[PDB]
């Protein structure tokens, strides 16, 4: 319906900003782009679904994401990626590392505070009703 269609409309719009937010901190610019072959090619390798702030939000826009779930499953790809592709003890690894965690406790964080549970229910039932 349109009504479903409206619900829909508005967790994008929710979601566009929400990302938005966790793009213009600068903690986080190493994650809102796809890593650069170039600059390291056993990414691609070791990586097997690269995830950045970038392609969050052209997953936003194909309609990728009914629910808020969906979404931080992304999130938390990002970030487990990080963890993965830097897990060494040097300071440039700890730092992705922290980084990475406190990407995800953000965007977690935003959601609590912001986005109404019945909300997130209401997508969550139109999805399985689909
Ligand atoms: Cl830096």
């Amino acid at each position: 319906s349109m009504q479903e269609e409206d619900t829909f409309r508005e967790l994008r719009i929710f979601l566009r900003n929400v990302t938005h937010r966790l793009a213009i901190d600068k903690r986080f610019r190493v994650f809102t782009k796809p890593v650069d072959p170039d600059e390291v090619p056993d990414y691609v390798t070791v990586i097997k679904q690269p995830m950045d702030l970038s392609s969050v939000i052209s997953k936003i826009d194909l309609h990728k994401y009914l629910t808020v779930k969906d979404y931080l499953r992304d999130i938390d790809l990002i970030c487990s990626n990080a963890l993965e592709a830097a897990p060494d003890r040097d300071p440039g690894d700890r730092l992705i590392r922290h980084r990475a965690c406190a990407l995800r406790d953000t965007a977690y964080a935003i959601i609590k505070e912001e986005l109404d549970e019945d909300f997130e229910q209401l997508c969550e039932e139109i999805q399985e009703s689909r």
